[PDB]
């Protein structure tokens, strides 16, 4: 019944059995609903997209490996192409580029246009200022943003203040006095019969790509040595760590899922960039507690999933030395109660039950 | 030309191509029906419904995993929607809602309402009192209801008797009053060539899933056991036996009936709860006789199929020991002519003919 333009994200062609964190996910798991209530979708994607029993009607630009600007030319004009003979309810993007978002205004679509977001803004990545750049025009455009998590709405009112020698052409003035996000919640999962909360195990699961500046994942894996038989970890080849942390490489997501239903706790050792944070509501949604590396005064998703996370707290100076004995000391003195992993299930699925996200759906899918 | 709306099962989604029993397969051949005699169809469903080549004006209420109270309101908005600019011949029912029931009634469709059933009575279950609840109602608002067999309706008139802590609303006074059921089966088979009866070996089959609850399965394959190389047992794997007793595992069921045309007999150790009974319907419609265990006083399918068979009589107080001895002995000593076997396949070809079976639903689709 709805007829959607739909533009996905750029660094790999679409498959649906992906299972990552970041924009991917996002871009997965918008176009999964809009599949499963029968959408007319025009998707301007890649000619290595698949897409199995889904239907969707594919509108190729190019085979993707790196996206090219031939490719971005291609994507606007068939934006417009369409545009001109279909009447579209809405057209959905994944930070999309200037061309993109240009595009759309052109083609008379920009009071229909659904953004949806992931990625944390950072100065001094030239890529990242232009998604931004482009977040910001969207707004003045009258499009409109959606973000994941409070915590990342919190934190986009933090970075209206931060420059670097790439930001000259940021309208700061313009995004310090509108908030770019919409206020709308957005459904990070979707729950469709309420969980049954198995028992704890011993065992505590790492869930993280290897990425020591970014998710620290060295503290993390220092953590699970010291569990020793009651510490595992999981990385994907693409993120793998160094030898001497044994992990287990590029598993099926769905054994680990079902492995973290008896786990005694999920560790996360992301403590600056909690804008989104999957592994963690993969294991909340099950009642597994996260043991949440943090800094002091930051916003995280982890603590808007379950409020009575465990913190550990340090800052941007705490030494690596302290920072892998504080993380470890508590994840070896860990206890918790069958009755707090009911707990922190239940909350999660009074807010991402499947009536609930329908509803969610329903208002950002709003004119 | 005759205009139905169609109120599906909400367990699964609908797959032409299903072929397992409970409610889905009554669904399914009121459906195939209501296709053949190339009805107007409005199918209030959900989006992963696949209906194949078939006629019908699907209606969507979301996309079906667990079937959830948002999705019951859009459906009985869709109810209340669609009979205000159609004129419904009747409206088609598989064990609804009290919201399904309350919105045909404020529709104005009671009286042309057609309710299926297959669900025994179980006061227990929160869900299958429900069920019943709402099978009171329609009878209070003017619908009407169909059993599967006579056996079903002689059970009704014992389910009039059953309480628990969870049917305390169950209006028993009416209940006890008023059967439910119309007098007209719907059809729980259908034949499509005389089966032409083959004599018998030595062999008896057990197709029964291992489940000594309901269907006393381990009696069944004692008597399996006994009788040696002249037994053999049919199990799925969703119930399959302990190790004790060998048996076939996911046999594929085209195999079991080719199997049966030359079986002796056919074990059937369901006392309690013989409300429809397929895998006896398949040996007798072949010719083949059941050695039914039952309760002294309770109705049961296999006597209805062939009124002839063989009673192992027992009750609820008769120990397992004894049950065993005293079925295995039956199973041991029976014998049975050609005739005999002639005779009960006429019967049941002579009921459940295609043409007949087209004439069943011709009498209960009559206004
Ligand atoms: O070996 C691994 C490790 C992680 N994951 C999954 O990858 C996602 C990681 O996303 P998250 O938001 O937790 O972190 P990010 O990678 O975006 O920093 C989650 O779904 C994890 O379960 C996975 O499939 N295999
Ligand atoms: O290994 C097996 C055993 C049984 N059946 C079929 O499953 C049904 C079981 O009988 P029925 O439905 O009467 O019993 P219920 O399972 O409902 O108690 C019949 O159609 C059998 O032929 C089968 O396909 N494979």
């Amino acid at each position: 019944h709805m007829k959607v333009m739909f533009i996905p994200s750029r660094a790999v062609p679409f498959n649906p059995d992906r299972v990552q964190g970041g924009l991917e996910a996002v871009h997965l798991n918008v176009l999964k609903y809009l599949v499963s209530i029968g959408a007319d979708i025009d998707y301007i994607g890649f000619d290595n997209d698949t897409f199995g029993d889904w239907k969707v009607t594919h509108h190729p630009v190019g085979h993707l490996t790196k996206f090219s600007l031939g490719m971005s030319y291609t994507m606007a004009r068939k934006i417009v192409e369409l545009a001109g003979i279909h009447e579209y309810d809405f057209v959905v993007t994944m930070e999309p580029t200037k061309l993109t978002v240009q595009a759309i205004k052109d083609a008379g679509l920009s009071k229909v246009h659904k953004n949806f977001m992931a990625t944390p803004f950072e100065p001094v990545s030239r890529g990242i200022v232009q998604i931004w750049d482009q977040t910001i025009q969207i707004h003045k455009n009258g499009g409109k943003s959606y973000a994941p998590t409070k915590a990342f709405r919190e934190f986009e009112r933090k970075y209206c203040h931060m420059t670097s020698a790439l930001t000259d052409k940021i309208d700061y003035d313009y995004w310090r006095a509108n908030p770019l996000f919409e206020a709308e919640d957005y459904p990070v999962i979707c729950l469709n019969e309420k969980p049954e909360v198995l028992p704890a195990t011993d065992l505590i699961i790492s869930a993280q790509r290897y990425d020591t500046k970014m998710r620290r994942t060295d503290v993390a894996l220092e953590a699970i040595k010291a569990l020793g038989e009651n510490g595992v970890g999981y990385c994907p080849s693409k993120w793998a760590p160094p030898a001497k942390y044994p992990v287990i490489i590029d598993a099926p997501h769905s054994e680990i899922m079902e492995r973290l239903k008896t786990a005694k706790a999920l560790i996360n050792t992301c403590p600056d960039t909690g804008t989104v944070e999957n592994s963690s509501i993969e294991a909340i949604s099950k009642g597994v507690p996260v043991i949440q590396l943090v800094f002091k005064d930051y916003p995280h998703a982890t603590f808007e999933y379950d409020p009575d996370t465990v913190r550990v707290e340090i800052d941007f100076s705490t030494p690596k030395k302290e920072v892998v004995a504080l993380y470890t000391k508590a994840v070896l003195e860990f206890t918790d109660t069958y009755e707090a992993r009911v707990k922190r299930a239940e909350a999660v699925w009074k807010k991402y039950n499947r009536d609930a996200v329908v509803a969610m759906w329903d208002k950002i899918f709003t004119a």
